[PDB]
RNA sequence: GGGGGUGUUUACCAGGUCAGGUCCGAAAGGAAGCAGCCAAGGCACUUCC
Protein backbone atom coordinates (compact mmCIF):
# COMPACT_ATOMS: atom_id res chain seq x y z
CA UNK A 1 0.00 0.00 0.00
CA UNK A 2 1.87 3.07 -1.47
CA UNK A 3 1.02 6.78 -1.20
CA UNK A 4 -0.17 6.16 -4.41
CA UNK A 5 -2.84 3.82 -3.68
CA UNK A 6 -3.35 6.67 -0.08
CA UNK A 7 -4.00 9.55 -3.18
CA UNK A 8 -6.89 7.59 -4.96
CA UNK A 9 -8.98 8.40 -2.16
CA UNK A 10 -11.76 21.04 0.55
CA UNK A 11 -8.63 20.23 3.28
CA UNK A 12 -8.02 16.73 0.68
CA UNK A 13 -7.15 19.19 -2.10
CA UNK A 14 -3.82 20.29 0.16
CA UNK A 15 -3.05 15.83 0.99
CA UNK A 16 -2.83 15.93 -2.64
CA UNK A 17 -0.99 19.07 -2.88
CA UNK A 18 1.82 17.15 -0.77
CA UNK A 19 1.59 14.06 -2.83
CA UNK A 20 2.04 15.32 -5.93
CA UNK A 21 5.39 16.83 -4.79
CA UNK A 22 7.00 13.89 -4.23
CA UNK A 23 8.78 11.84 -6.91
CA UNK A 24 8.13 8.39 -7.68
CA UNK A 25 9.97 6.28 -5.24
CA UNK A 26 8.96 8.47 -2.09
CA UNK A 27 5.61 7.81 -3.06
CA UNK A 28 6.57 4.41 -3.39
CA UNK A 29 8.79 3.79 -0.31
CA UNK A 30 7.42 6.47 1.99
CA UNK A 31 9.93 5.79 4.88
CA UNK A 32 12.88 6.81 2.88
CA UNK A 33 11.62 10.23 3.32
CA UNK A 34 13.23 12.01 6.02
CA UNK A 35 13.86 15.78 7.14
CA UNK A 36 15.28 16.91 4.14
CA UNK A 37 13.42 15.64 1.41
CA UNK A 38 10.23 16.71 4.37
CA UNK A 39 11.94 20.00 3.34
CA UNK A 40 11.42 19.36 -0.11
CA UNK A 41 8.08 18.53 -0.44
CA UNK A 42 6.45 20.52 2.07
CA UNK A 43 8.13 23.75 0.21
CA UNK A 44 7.03 22.57 -2.93
CA UNK A 45 3.55 21.82 -2.21
CA UNK A 46 3.50 25.56 -0.25
CA UNK A 47 3.29 23.63 3.27
CA UNK A 48 5.22 23.23 6.46
CA UNK A 49 6.82 19.88 7.30
CA UNK A 50 4.33 19.72 9.68
CA UNK A 51 1.40 19.54 7.44
CA UNK A 52 3.54 16.81 5.74
CA UNK A 53 4.32 15.24 8.80
CA UNK A 54 0.37 15.64 9.10
CA UNK A 55 0.13 13.77 6.19
CA UNK A 56 2.83 11.47 6.25
CA UNK A 57 1.35 10.64 9.62
CA UNK A 58 -2.75 10.16 8.43
CA UNK A 59 -0.89 7.93 5.24
CA UNK A 60 0.70 5.79 7.85
CA UNK A 61 -2.95 5.61 9.93
CA UNK A 62 -4.05 4.59 7.05
CA UNK A 63 -1.08 2.06 5.72
CA UNK A 64 -1.30 0.56 9.16
CA UNK A 65 -5.23 -0.59 8.84
CA UNK A 66 -4.11 -1.90 5.31
CA UNK A 67 -1.75 -4.60 6.82
CA UNK A 68 -4.84 -5.87 9.32
CA UNK A 69 -7.21 -7.77 6.67
C1' G B 1 39.90 14.05 -24.56
C1' G B 2 36.32 16.51 -28.48
C1' G B 3 31.88 15.74 -32.18
C1' G B 4 27.82 12.20 -33.48
C1' G B 5 24.67 7.94 -32.01
C1' U B 6 22.43 4.25 -28.69
C1' G B 7 21.03 2.09 -23.93
C1' U B 8 20.91 3.19 -18.73
C1' U B 9 21.05 6.31 -14.47
C1' U B 10 20.05 10.85 -11.43
C1' A B 11 14.86 13.74 -4.53
C1' C B 12 16.58 19.19 -2.98
C1' C B 13 22.27 21.76 -3.12
C1' A B 14 21.98 29.58 -8.28
C1' G B 15 19.42 25.45 -16.33
C1' G B 16 14.31 25.83 -18.85
C1' U B 17 9.11 25.02 -18.37
C1' C B 18 5.92 24.56 -14.78
C1' A B 19 0.13 20.36 -13.57
C1' G B 20 -1.03 20.47 -8.52
C1' G B 21 -0.23 23.60 -4.09
C1' U B 22 1.73 28.26 -1.99
C1' C B 23 2.73 33.74 -1.59
C1' C B 24 1.60 39.03 -2.21
C1' G B 25 -2.62 42.20 -3.97
C1' A B 26 -9.70 45.02 -2.75
C1' A B 27 -8.91 44.09 -7.68
C1' A B 28 -6.30 44.13 -11.85
C1' G B 29 -2.60 41.34 -11.58
C1' G B 30 2.66 40.22 -9.68
C1' A B 31 6.38 36.48 -7.13
C1' A B 32 8.75 32.04 -5.79
C1' G B 33 8.45 27.05 -7.28
C1' C B 34 8.00 20.57 -5.85
C1' A B 35 6.81 16.35 -8.92
C1' G B 36 6.77 15.81 -14.33
C1' C B 37 8.93 16.58 -18.90
C1' C B 38 12.98 18.95 -21.67
C1' A B 39 17.80 19.87 -20.83
C1' A B 40 22.14 18.49 -18.36
C1' G B 41 25.44 15.24 -15.59
C1' G B 42 27.06 10.00 -14.32
C1' C B 43 28.02 4.61 -16.16
C1' A B 44 28.96 2.31 -20.50
C1' C B 45 28.80 0.67 -26.08
C1' U B 46 29.44 2.56 -30.97
C1' U B 47 31.39 5.91 -34.67
C1' C B 48 34.44 10.12 -36.42
C1' C B 49 38.60 13.59 -35.32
Amino acid sequence: FDLNDFLEQKVLVRMEAIINSMTMKERAKPEIIKGSRKRRIAAGSGMQVQDVNRLLKQFDDMQRMMKKM
